[PDB]
């Protein structure tokens, strides 16, 4: 509970979550909302929690210090797993003067609807005196991930509070980085950037610089989900430049969606085909239907190349392909190559429409692979070779 | 297991299927496979079972009949839901001869891979004498709903064996219509036509007529799946040219896909707008991520116009919104108007994508509703009044 | 929103949930929640809403009313559904009197921990005058569904708030009975009563025998989930005697689970040996892994006997039967039989303890059915066996 | 494809399977069924594959060598992901002799119904020439994990066919260990063990101490499942000799179901009390309802003590709990240390039979932790007071 002096994280565990946004993004480890209360001088509230743990939160704060007490309220994020219960808590206290950035004001207004409230903009730059030296120092990051988003420093005792960046979502009753499993916490952060951040890769390296031409002492990153970063922070952020630039493994990616599974004969092939040619190179197979829709994102992300398959189904693509290629175009994935395959009825069409908003999401294509019907031995002689071919256009230098 | 006279039903019922075309059409009362079995001078097999089911359909087909004194196999539908019993057959007596059309040739052949089979190709009017002064007639119907899909009429009985058409996923102990919940088996009926039938609406009336205009009694209608029309069998006949009309009811479906269920918010103030209009109106309310697609499609069928939302997520729709409209445009609705709505944050931009999406689906569409965070109380007086208006514009005549 | 004279709806429409107590209720046709306003001479507030939707109450009860304006709170149920925002609203109005059982304040506190607000503890015939000549009359109904259970009755109106008695969850915009679907209407009644009230039918006959007693007259019976019975309420009270008295119809549930299909081949064969000697059962099979839980309860609850399947795992049953048994041991079904079945490898003994549970369960048990791994055609022969013998046993007389 | 010399493998990978058991093991990354033909003077057949690809399989095998060919067939283990492929397999070559235990004659005709076939019972001990100065000695290990089960060595060549054993579910296009992912691979061989091989750790280190007895060199361990130990093979037979010892980390596993959420809170925490006592214990929460079951088993397996949680519900515990203790039971987890907790309404006793059955599956118990309704402040100080005390009482020494 206890961060660093007088900094106490009063956030929430939470074990049992697995969607977030709706269902686009599914934690099969749960997660945690860190809320950072400190007191010097001025007793300072960094964040809230989720909305679902309002109640809580609000009762957890007064087992920790009367609310009258608190000077000040840092808003980083007015997303509602981490400005949930600011409306219950405002409620007793309305007259506290909030800390944001301009688009946060609009943001937290769209949310919960008091522009009464007493907010101040901030900009980077801008300081916060709170007493004994101290000061907080603001630093906006819009677009990371919401034009809203920034980031507070806290003088003295090398604090960063980065919210969202450098998180993840990873549920453990242990506060610190090096406190839990190191494997299953990389997992997660990795999880996490490929499936929210992607889009925005561009602005990392530019807002890391920007920071670091600060020369801040970081004893300390403490971000809004999971753990706080004590062991060599630099670490998650060493992490975030490689992740940010156009990042890709010796690794494939295929996935697609079936009927009766004809296509899946082309896919198990089209891999055969690619193991066999270029060992280096790790192979991963995903049904759509069947599989967790993050997961094959994460591969993606980790990969080279990617091969999207589906039949033709009334003359168009299969819903579950076509809502996962409309979720590529999104993320804008960048610098790597795909491959358009499928099966077939009669007319067919669907592999062409596949192929072209693949390459309109930006990927560099290939030939495409296409078969009548389920594939008979000398079918999938030509989808292996099909993997062959392939895996020596995309292999890497020796 | 008799169906009449000489003919034998010998099918499979599958109370566990869940899963159809991946799962593109969920069965959530499973569903069955009839096979008929034709004894008179000539013992002609009319159709196989479900892949999966092989084994069991062989070896019952043995203490039926013994596999050799089966002279013709007819194929009506090389689907592997009908014929998936057919290599496993043939293995056994791979001389008998097989009835077709020439598509299906095709169809059998990329799924079984032996084009050594005695097949015979048969068009419209054929015949094929069986004895005791019974002959069957073959009824070509090509894209219902696959281009080798045709039916089989049985002179003297008067049997037609439609295949599909006229058939619907529902797993009961009994065979005939008569003896089964009417309620289940007409919502099945409903369910089949609109998630597979829909988009070849155009063939069914001229088809329909075309057979009548053969002037051949009817006793029963035996499809391939679920139960057999006994007692008054055009009845469902009538219903399918009722549905091929581009059918509609007096009823609005909305569904839409949200991260923070501010989406949800418009939806169901637009609802009450709608019920507070025009009591006529029967409104239903589906969230594509936590609803059952098929359920979904079918009201959308029984609509006059739908409401689809959808927040912006990466300056593009949300995937499951994407690819539910992306199935729309391949079963092509008719006749039915539509208008898109949502919430964005700052730049926005999906609500007009969907609106031409589904306009070129084939939906008359009406204004959009657009709302920026979540709607306070004036947002939705808006939303209620977009319900209103738009119940209005919609209205059948008094 | 206006159910009769002075009485309004202020309840919340659910078109989203689809789970009850955890998972242990799903409702597949969303739910519900009914929160009544009468303004006469007193202003008077009947039960609130989800805990999920308690800022929209309050706001949407603001819309229609000044919170100050409200005289007296009546709490038939402190279950979290329906007095989930009795927090968010005292916390305006602390000093409300609030009208319950004596039970209630010992729920209430349970859940809200706010033992100073003002109770007033009323018993069977209490009243509690209004104004304008009409009076509530409070009627204590304990374990229906919990000991803090009540129903009020408003003279003049004669409108009888029964709370959850006679409610469904079935989510429509219309409010009263005669306006929505009478089939998915009734569906749903009987869904709730089998899963929730089946424990409790002894105390049904004996209540409503009470009430009826009281002389007083029902133009309608508005509970606190789904419809508002406008049209012949009496109707639905007609259907819980029947249903309470220990209710079967001339059906046969079978359900189990299993792990190589072994069992799933002896309950097929166990059918259709139902199916060929008495047409008048309708018989239904579940995979208990593969099902809705909520219609395995419901078919049971309708049905005069149960075979109930498992295989040998571990010298135990399967998980999912053997909390299914415990599920039915606390809803004990009465005057029901049943029979256990079941394949094992080597030797076995789920089928014993399974058949000495539903023993316990309240069931009158018959032969046990047992054959080793896959069922061949003598032991399929012995299975259909033991469903015509089944079927003699439990048959209904001529 | 080729393992070792003339050892070729010619299995199956499986990327889109889920279910095992049934669902009662669920399968993350997919799977391998393993086939291995030897050809030496004698061509030997060892195993075959999963049923649902018995027409892969013949068809793969028939491009591998001509099943005239074939000389010998043996069978390890004759579960259906093992010999599913045998009866389509011995309908082209039925004269060719099988070779495998007493109890495999049983259990393959149990499946198959073919006793006409050519068995051979072999023993531990006994040899089959092969040629080439190469012979396979048998070794049988029943109930590891079937009364069936044995293993083949290959002399010479210094290969242990050991089918289930050592093997784990991790689909991959690589088949040597060492090409693998290494933590995906543990993580798999782990989750193996502790959901099917926990109930029969007695006799594994008796029948491992029995192999390496005979002092035969294993230059590969060649399993039916995933991929064969080339590098260092005694690395997973160390494991598992670890792993039979009553294996126990320095972890506790919580699990629980719940209604509304108060035995959650307890949960919660009873987990800050322990985290707070002992930091060198891991824990883990687990919503029975909302989580994987294996993953709760395999924490269970690697846990000292365990807390299960329930509400009390129609005076029983709940379901999904309930089934999970009959699954325990089974699993015979042995050494562990286990405290029951939950909630209740009035009467209660849902917490006691929860402890009564815990303790007769051979966890040694402490006391329980008891609440009412919802915790407050008071109830929330000593569910954290439990955790403390748990976290004494099972510290492991310093
Ligand atoms: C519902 C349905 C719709 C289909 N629509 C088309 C189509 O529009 N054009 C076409 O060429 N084939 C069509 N087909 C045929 C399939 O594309 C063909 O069977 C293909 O080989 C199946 O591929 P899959 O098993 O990998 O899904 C359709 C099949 C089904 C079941
Ligand atoms: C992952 C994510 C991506 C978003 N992308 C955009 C965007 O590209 N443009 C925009 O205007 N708003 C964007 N937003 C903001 C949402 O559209 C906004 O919060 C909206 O009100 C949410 O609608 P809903 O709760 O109904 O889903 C995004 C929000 C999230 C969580
Ligand atoms: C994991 C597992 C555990 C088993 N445990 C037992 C057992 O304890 N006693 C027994 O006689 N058979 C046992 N068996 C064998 C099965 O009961 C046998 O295969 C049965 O026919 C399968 O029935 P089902 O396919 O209907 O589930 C077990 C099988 C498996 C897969
Ligand atoms: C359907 C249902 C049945 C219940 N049955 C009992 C009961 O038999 N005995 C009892 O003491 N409480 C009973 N209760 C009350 C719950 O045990 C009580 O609300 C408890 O605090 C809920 O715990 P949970 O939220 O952790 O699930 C029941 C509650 C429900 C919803
Ligand atoms: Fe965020
Ligand atoms: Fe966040
Ligand atoms: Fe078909
Ligand atoms: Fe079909
Ligand atoms: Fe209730
Ligand atoms: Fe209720
Ligand atoms: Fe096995
Ligand atoms: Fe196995």
């Amino acid at each position: 509970i206890v961060v660093k002096n007088n900094i106490h994280w009063v956030g929430q565990r939470d074990w049992e979550v697995r969607d977030f946004h709706g269902t686009e993004y599914k934690t099969l480890r749960g997660s945690s909302y860190n809320s950072y209360l400190i007191r010097e001088e001025k007793n300072v509230l960094i964040d809230t929690v989720d909305h679902k743990f309002s109640r809580e939160f609000v009762q957890n704060l007064r087992n920790e210090i009367d609310l009258a007490d608190i000077d000040y309220i840092v808003i980083n994020h007015a997303e509602e797993d981490h400005a949930g219960a600011l409306t219950e808590l405002m409620a007793q206290i309305p007259d506290t003067p909030i800390y944001c950035t301009a688009n946060a004001i609009d943001s937290i207004n769209g949310h919960h609807h008091h522009p009464e409230w007493n907010f101040n903009v901030v900009k980077t730059g801008d300081t916060l005196d709170i007493g004994n030296g101290k000061q907080l120092i603001f630093v906006e990051t819009p677009m990371l991930h919401w034009p809203d988003s920034m980031m507070t420093y806290l003088t003295g005792d090398a604090v960063l509070f980065s919210n969202d960046a450098f998180g993840q979502h990873y549920c453990d009753e242990h506060l610190f980085n090096d406190e839990v499993d190191q494997t299953e916490l990389f997992e997660q952060c990795q999880r996490y950037y490929a499936n929210i951040l992607t889009p925005f890769s561009r602005l990392v390296t530019p807002k890391i610089t920007e920071i670091l031409g600060f020369n801040l002492p970081v004893d300390m990153i403490a971000t809004s989900h999971g753990v706080v970063w004590r062991d060599n922070p630099t670490q998650i952020v060493e992490l975030y430049l490689k992740w940010a630039a156009d990042y890709q493994e010796d690794r494939i990616t295929i996935f697609y969606d079936t009927m009766s599974n004809n296509t899946r004969m082309m896919a198990d092939a089209i891999a055969q085909g690619i193991a066999e040619t270029d060992p280096r190179v790790a192979v991963k197979i995903f049904n759509v239907a069947r599989s967790d829709k993050n997961e094959i994102l994460t591969n993606v992300f980790r990969s080279k190349g990617v091969l999207v398959g589906t039949s033709t189904m009334n003359n168009v693509m299969m819903p579950k392909i076509a809502g996962l290629v409309e979720e590529m175009t999104g993320l804008r994935f960048r610098n790597k190559r795909a491959s358009a395959f499928g099966s077939h009825g009669w007319s067919g069409g669907a592999v062409d429409r596949l192929s072209t908003r693949l390459q309109d999401a930006g990927f560099e294509m290939s030939l495409s692979l296409k078969a009548k019907w389920r594939p008979d031995q000398d079918a999938l002689k030509l989808c292996r070779e099909h993997g062959r071919e392939i895996a020596r256009q995309w292999a890497l230098a020796p």
